[PDB]
Order: C-alpha cells, then sequence, then structure tokens
C-alpha cells in the first residue's frame, strides 16, 4: 500500500536492493511515522528524490530508473482499475482514449482536482500522436507507461520523444508507430 505510485515502485525496489534498503532512504527522506494508502495524497515531488536515491544505489542514471518505474506503474495499475481498463480492447483506445476515459473514470472514483493536459489522434500509417504536457516534467514516466502498456497487450511500439519542454517548448511531443508499419 502506500501511495499507489509508491506502492508499485516499493515492490519494483523490494525485488532489486529489497525492503532494507527501501526503508533506508525511505526512513532517511519520507517518515516512519505518517503512513499513507494507495488512495491518499501523492506528492510525486518526493518521488524524484526517491528514484534518484535508490538509482544511486543500482548506480544508474536518474531518467533509466524514472523510465523503468513508468513501465511497473501500468502494470500493477491494470489490476487495481482493471474494470477501467477492460473498456479499451486495444493500445490504441487507450491512447485516444487516455484522459478522457481513464481521466474520467478516475474522477468518478474520487473528487481530485484536474488530469494534465493530454491530447492524442489517430495517423493512417498505424501510427499514433500523443501530446502530454504538466510543470511535473514527469514525461520520462510517460514513456515508460506508454511502453509497458502495449506490451500489456502483446503489442511492440516506438515512441520518439523529440519535442520536450525540458528544452522549453510549448509542450511533449511523443510520436508513436506500431510494429511493421
Ligand atoms: C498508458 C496510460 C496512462 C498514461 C500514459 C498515463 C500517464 C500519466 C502521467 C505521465 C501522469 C502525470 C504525472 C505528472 O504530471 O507528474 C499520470 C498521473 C496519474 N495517473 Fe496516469 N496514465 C495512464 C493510465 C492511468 C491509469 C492506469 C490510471 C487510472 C486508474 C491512472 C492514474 C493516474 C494517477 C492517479 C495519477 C497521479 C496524479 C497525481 O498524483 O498528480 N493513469 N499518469
Amino acid at each position: 500500500m502506500k501511495g499507489i505510485i509508491f506502492n508499485v515502485l516499493e515492490d519494483m525496489v523490494v525485488a532489486q536492493c529489497g525492503m532494507s534498503v527501501w526503508n533506508e532512504l525511505l526512513e532517511k527522506h519520507a517518515p516512519k511515522d505518517r503512513v499513507y494508502v494507495s488512495a491518499k495524497s501523492y506528492a510525486e515531488s518526493e518521488l524524484f528524490s526517491i528514484v534518484q536515491d535508490v538509482a544511486q544505489r543500482l548506480n544508474m542514471p536518474i531518467q533509466d530508473v524514472v523510465k523503468a518505474f513508468g513501465q511497473f506503474l501500468f502494470n500493477g495499475l491494470a489490476s487495481r482499475h482493471t474494470d477501467v481498463v477492460d473498456k479499451f480492447d486495444d493500445f490504441t483506445s487507450l491512447v485516444m482514449g487516455i484522459h478522457d476515459v481513464i481521466g474520467l473514470e478516475v474522477n468518478k472514483l474520487y473528487h481530485e482536482p484536474s488530469l494534465p493536459h493530454i491530447n492524442g489522434q489517430l495517423l493512417p500509417n498505424n501510427q499514433i500522436a500523443l501530446r502530454y504536457s504538466s510543470p511535473r516534467r514527469l514525461c520520462f514516466c510517460a514513456e515508460g507507461l506508454l511502453f509497458g502498456a502495449a506490451q500489456h497487450f502483446q503489442q511492440k511500439i516506438q515512441i520518439s520523444h523529440d519535442t520536450c519542454m525540458h528544452t522549453g517548448a510549448d509542450h511533449c511531443m511523443l510520436i508513436i508507430e506500431l510494429q511493421n508499419d
């Protein structure tokens, strides 16, 4: 438990460095007294430092770790909001439906303010254009999630994240393409 985001990640660390390290950087950073749930607040702001700590332990760049957590995050989630997934018959529908159906669905589950700005579209050459913009700059995760989704549905895609606010552009551009286009 403890934050759905931190929950899936907690498990991932239990597999890599183990629960012992998870508690070491957590108790050092996050509170040992305060306990959250897979439905309570989940300030990602703290995550960044967490994915960095563990990254220092795996001796991997923070960008490669966060990316991974994104993939894992889609997996475990498909278990939580599974009913919400069984609404989409394919990877594509999910990409053009993200904020729309999934977001809408989330709102029904809980109040919540507003989800990041996400816009998807379909292309003729079996491609899907996805636009992701958020001040959290968690874009790296975005890719991880998308890549994971496809895999779940036995699909092999490629995401070209050329435009990235990291530069200062209007937003992030994630071009997707289906294998054997
Ligand atoms: C491939 C599909 C999905 C994509 C591409 C996606 C992408 C993202 C991204 C990148 C963020 C914003 C992080 C940020 O701006 O800091 C996010 C947050 C979130 N997503 Fe998804 N998501 C997907 C599916 C879902 C699913 C499985 C659920 C619904 C059950 C969901 C639940 C959430 C929640 C609750 C947050 C946290 C919001 C917050 O803490 O501010 N997403 N997602």
